[PDB]
């Protein structure tokens, strides 16, 4: 099957990255990682607070004063610089994949074959912008001369999941570097390893110091300091909704730096009585237990045309009864642990409340042995809108069936919900299609598919499942500051 | 319905240069018809080449840096185009009984589509006028970088005889919502509504040389157009034939640009899924709209093997329906076809269908005894290698072919040199999306035909055309963009 | 040519407007509203609170639902409603300029001519775009279909300041309609009876039920209900750097609704010594001065360059004793009142600072008159950077006139402050201008003018200036929420 | 600056169609020369009609629906775009020394210059291929409707010899990256650096077919391709007159869609405030790059009175320090003309200079007892009427005059049927604004000249040009648009 890395993985890269240089902890405090599949310890990270944010925050600035290399340079370099970064990534695929599935409880073969992929073409894709960012010339009344510039922000904070921690640190910095910005960067505490294996291709790759600096911790006293940091000109943050609000409270509170969130879903499937059924069996069944169904995404409540309903039920049942649970690094194991306990509990939790709600058990419902954090994927039919399984992000192997005969009323039930990521339509109806995709309140609406993401397209949320949007053109634009520059002169011509 | 309570008096006839009246410098005057009855309406100057050179040389001082077209805001030239709409709107009436009249165009459609179509097309360019945009560029090395899109200075347009008022304003909105000046050739058949309007873009306020029109024949005024020194553009929609000597001339001339929206041969599929009665309903509206007089004709229909005897049934049906007579009788449902020469053509194709054993099933011949009426004609069976599978008709006559295998069909809809529209009948939608996507058409419909609007682009693929109008993209081609490149001491992000 | 109003100015229009019709205030409570020349009161006003609020909202909220009217008719209608509303206040000019006049302290020359012609003409442009915004068709990586939809946002609360009530309505109304969004606008305490004419005429013009609604009351009490509430998709605020934390804070807190700012400014201007004089003098003194100083672009630092700034201080001095102050509606009259007590107050203690910390008073420095809230124009020169006069935002007629000899000092000097909503350029070289207006951290750069504003170009503020842009073609970006709409396929071709 | 240790080794001579090499049809082959020494380099493969329809088929099999060039993500075509690059940038030295060798090219401008432009310009192009988007449009009706920017086809590309490889890859790179199959004739003087690159094409990984190059002669092979029943699009680079021509065949032949990148006459004009340092530099670079051999030669310089002999002297001063000799010979600042053609062509130009009364200020004529070399040139007093004044030169031939009204001397700037580019040298902002919107030209430079990037469109205005070759403009001159329009029960905004 695919290349495997043929020496043991040796983490090498466990401190504060600022200036393209390793630092201690201003505390001399370390934390713990882990492997989820084991709990075993895979090494100490330095534990960066506040006094190490300030630090990361003034090398950035200094970075992005005007006449530094970085604001001065070639904006068909910072894509270069970009494109080498990629080509690094790509050399050490193999490490990064190993590493990303060990630390992160990610199947090897997804973690080699899809997230590496997506980061390399993700960085590539950026690169390709870095030179194509353009303003306005503009037709202004009166004698004048107007145009725009479309410069950089400045500092950019930003603040990365554990779900796909690789995938989703150069989401971030791909797009704030092709515009000229620097970042500090806040991996999650549980994942923060293959980020700061990037910085030290970020070193080798040639970008000036400062640029990018990474400062590992915990999400209160970290994470917090970036949102509330009075020298960061824009923070970005994926994660939970709840804490999203935060950041947004506190970016309001302290220097009202630009805000852009990707929070979570309860994202909805509608699968009418035409849909290829085998189809939108197959990628809702993907739209939901995905990496152990750790995705905002996720296709969590899937609401199916009575008369199809009992059939798509049973298949649906039958996939998810095929999955052997494990290390994912062990060839055969196809599906991984959740990434810690705290997840874990709360998945277990809400799979209980299924049960005493009156959700249909159809299969799984519990844990799987002690060790690591496992849990059985399971199917509840029979799912009703006021169930906590059917309101809340369960993000975990939980899958959510349920019928419709009215459509006009399940679209109403399905954008009936403070979250908006996304959604999905299953039908062959060229009409309904189009008409349904019109009407459901979710940032990216897919038409007889699921989960198909790419650096090509805007991706975002509706409603309290985002603010703003990432990658493809438009994405681009959270991260510039436009400036208009009117010029007095003494006779203008079209 | 609302209809023209006096009888339509035609008032302008001469041409139009400097918000003045001019005699034709041959003194030479040609006459212009009602095809309905063969009557004579009047009779208009005959612009010739020293008319041509007239309007231009107005055109050109208009355009001069420092004149009040090139220095007023981009707002007011919007201003002056949204009165312009104003204008067409409250002389509405006159101008649909006018283009009815003169056309041979049904009168509920003129006063419908056409005048709507006008007021609606030059409120969308006027629109554009202040949102036309450059770019600054991120160049290499220490430099500032912008763009100006200017408009490219005089432009020759030539304008058919079957949307005379639509087409009118779909060359000169966008051409002067880009701040061009405009030398416009209306058909010889209908020169009388474009004169009309030449009034109205005096009354909204237009500074003079802005917009010149000139009257008169496609070989002596149209070619002086093409072939002029001083022209910077010629657009053209007519035929592929004329098309291509246009393109010549500004070739052998002086280079201008060249924009051609030509002929078609435009196919129809129709899957066997498809809503059958839609299907039949908006391919005959396709083929039979204003005569068969479109460019965008829904000549070839192809139609797969299970529902073709069904589909050519309901198209008889359709087709026998018709009421021909005068345009604006209420009540008359087919109006004549524009002239002689084209009623005789559309004779011949209809001879030469029945001669290659095509199946004629309804109409096939003249009507009436006055003016040029043709038959509402269908043919079945029809096979890719007759005259009337490949040459564009310009009549009422529909030709239904059947087909088994969909790569086989996309193949034979592709095998022409045309490429102007197509249309797709299916309720699937991986086949609407990759059959859409296969088809060599600059418009492709999805279980509809013929919906063309200001805010899409429209132009030929292949023979039917060189670049498009209308839409943000059809802007692009009445701007020249200039490139500015300051060199300073360090460039900032 | 300026034309008056022929009879006396009837004020009609007092009532909370929702649903295409006037509503009396849940509470029945009602506000006063004056003219600031005279202090007499206009009329009372219904005093719309929390409860006014939601009742709008539910109004918005019902007519942008799916397979309403507003939702479902064409986009050039759109556009059509808003040209024909920019024909009524054209139709309805004598009255509104008067009105603006009479409420706001407003002279009525540049009610009418300046005011009113704005209105009307960034209506006109608003309208434009309605058919012209569009989404993308996107070559995304594998067998898929893709394209976007800029929809419309949804409910946008919006909340309108006293200094241009008028041109701040359509500012606002324009791009948000446009787009296809419906509106619950709450106009400043000080002046909302421009607005609820305006609103006479939407009603007149066509508009659906509930598109637009207005809810004339307080900041703490309609502007907070606003901010906070849980159904409004979007606000966007313009007034004090201090509320707009506020909402941006209550933002977060609620629903994360999105958020667009326009807040204060201390914008810089410099002046080199090749620099066109008296042009430089007049453009500066007119950033200043304009409508008392109740601008939020004013030109309230001038920096100018050691060897011409002692004759441009006597310029500027010689500029500014030639007002003549007192009521807005009497011809001859040059400067009006400020708004109202509080600001006149604010003022005054901001000039016994300057006069305190050392500033030189060159002409001015206290009130004027027995009547209304006349503040003498005031010149301070030999200004430096610690005074209050210096740092903070003042909103009246009051300059600061500073030199400097180091072009690189008074640029960090220029960008040293919070703000950035715009500055000032004064320059013959080609290189200066340009690199300078790069180098200020300013959302708009004037070069060699100050204070041009049109609808065509984007316009908002850097740093604590604001967040986003409004008007232009980048404006209208923030009145939509993008949906991405994937498509699977048997085969994709180029 | 490296060289090639070894000697250069003549690999490739042959027709590349399907990635494969091919003999020409009728077996005939021509020399290839080094214009400094005289001495044939090689043979290579003497394409012609028959060849270029070898080519033609091959394009057009490579662009058929379900192909991998169509079917292929838009991101794979760059990284195919990208690779390319990275080869070119591995065999640098090879190129470079090739190019000099061929093309009478200064080896260190040849290796730091085109090499660099090439490889820089390659890389732009490939980040553009999946960011090529069209649009969704908000249609009055009940309708979906969205745009594909599809590519265009098989585009014939003709290519000039004064940049063989920047102008091939000027060419390939934004066809490629947005799609399109081409069919590429290099001039008759250098085919050879091409037909390395083609070797680069195929080790790169660029199914076959969707890259063809056709060595041969203009009359023959290059209007084979312009007349071509079955090429899309043509694009050609080279002089007006050829231009005409291929935008007349275009017309008689299939309407292919024309872009023409032609000759110049451009001007500069210097203010009395202007850095004289500066602009004295880049007028000189401007007109003396390359042996004077660019399109957007700096040929005509204005300035004004009160600064004019100084700006002579100091431009006489810079003209006399030049190094005539072989391009690959260290020391050398100035190598040959291309070849005899032009030699004699610009000598006979300096000739009618003398005869009008030009003052020759240096140079003057030939050098050298082989090779084709002239001496810099500088001719003062020159007037408008001169030869030297209004004909392309395309020599080391500077032309100097004066003006003393601004007004007049943009009419005389702008008093020429050319338009590529123009130079203005000034301090002051408004006269830099005023003046470039004033010029009719496609690229103004603001005190520097000839600063041309991937980044920013590049063209003419009038017969220099049609349409815009590079950055986000250019990419539209290779797409078709296509409207597809859907019928829905019920729009939502
Ligand atoms: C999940 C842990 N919690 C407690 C609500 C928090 C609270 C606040 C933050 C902030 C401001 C940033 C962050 O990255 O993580 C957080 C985490
Ligand atoms: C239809 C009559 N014919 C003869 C082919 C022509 C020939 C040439 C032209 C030209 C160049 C322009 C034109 O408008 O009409 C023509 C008409
Ligand atoms: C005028 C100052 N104050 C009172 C603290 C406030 C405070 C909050 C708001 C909010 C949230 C919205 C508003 O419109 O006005 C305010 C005004
Ligand atoms: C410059 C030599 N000549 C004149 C015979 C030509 C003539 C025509 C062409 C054409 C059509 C294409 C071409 O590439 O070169 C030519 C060169
Ligand atoms: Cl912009
Ligand atoms: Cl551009
Ligand atoms: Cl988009
Ligand atoms: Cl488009
Ligand atoms: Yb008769
Ligand atoms: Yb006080």
């Amino acid at each position: 099957d695919l290349p495997v890395l043929l020496t043991d993985l040796k983490i090498q890269y466990t401190k504060i990255f600022i200036n393209n240089e390793w630092h201690d902890s201003v505390s001399g405090k370390k934390f713990p990682v882990f492997n989820p599949a084991t709990e075993e310890e895979l090494c100490q990270v330095e534990e960066g607070d506040k006094e190490d944010v300030d630090k990361a925050v003034k090398a950035a600035r200094q970075a992005f004063q005007i006449g530094s290399p970085w604001r001065t340079m070639d904006a068909s370099e910072r894509g270069r610089l970009l494109y080498k970064l990629a080509d690094l990534i790509e050399r050490d695929r193999l490490l990064l994949a190993t590493m990303e599935s060990m630390n992160g409880g990610k199947l090897y073969s997804n973690a080699y074959l899809n997230d590496l992929a997506g980061c390399i073409k993700t960085l590539r894709y950026c690169a390709g912008w870095a030179d194509k960012i353009q303003g306005r010339t503009i037709p202004i009344d009166g004698n004048f001369f107007t145009y725009t510039r479309h410069e950089p922000i400045g500092v950019c904070g930003q603040i990365i999941p554990w779900n796909f921690p690789l995938v989703m640190l150069i989401w971030k910095i791909g797009p704030a570097l092709s515009c000229g910005n620097t970042v500090v960067v806040k991996p999650a505490e549980q994942t923060p390893l293959t980020a700061l294996h990037v910085a030290s291709l970020i070193k080798e790759a040639g970008f000036p110091p400062g640029v990018v600096n990474i400062v590992p911790g915990y999400g209160p006293t970290a994470g917090a300091a970036i949102s509330s940091h009075m020298d960061i000109d824009k923070v970005a943050f994926t994660g939970s909704t709840e804490v999203g609000k935060l950041i947004k409270e506190a970016a309001g509170k302290s220097n009202l730096k630009r805000v852009t969130l990707e929070l979570g879903g309860k994202s909805p499937c509608i699968v009418l009585a035409d849909a290829d059924l085998d189809n939108a069996v197959e990628f809702a069944h993907h739209g939901v237990f995905y990496h152990q169904g750790q995705c905002c995404i996720a296709a969590s409540r899937i609401f199916v045309e009575e008369s199809i309903y009992d059939e798509f039920v049973r298949r649906s049942v039958e996939r998810a009864k095929k999955y052997i649970l494990g290390n994912p690094l062990t060839p055969g194991v196809t599906q991984g642990p959740q990434i810690d306990k705290e997840q874990y509990d709360k998945i277990l939790d809400l799979i209980e409340s299924g049960k005493k709600e009156g959700a249909k058990l159809e299969c799984g419902g519990g844990p799987w042995g002690n060790k690591g954090y496992f849990v059985q994927p399971t199917v509840f039919s029979n799912v009703t809108d006021e169930m906590r399984i059917a309101k809340e992000e369960i993000f975990g192997p939980v899958q959510q069936i349920m019928k419709f005969k009215s459509l006009d009323d399940v679209i109403k039930r399905a954008n009936n919900t403070f979250y908006g990521l996304s959604a999905g339509v299953f039908t062959k109806d060229i009409d309904k299609a189009i008409t349904i995709s019109s009407a459901l309140q979710a940032g990216t609406v897919w038409v007889n598919c699921y989960g198909v993401v790419s650096a090509q397209c805007p991706f975002g949320g509706f409603k309290m499942s985002g603010n703003g949007r990432e990658l493809g053109e438009y994405g681009f634009h959270e991260y510039t500051e436009v400036k208009t520059v009117t010029v007095k002169i003494s006779q203008k011509n079209s």
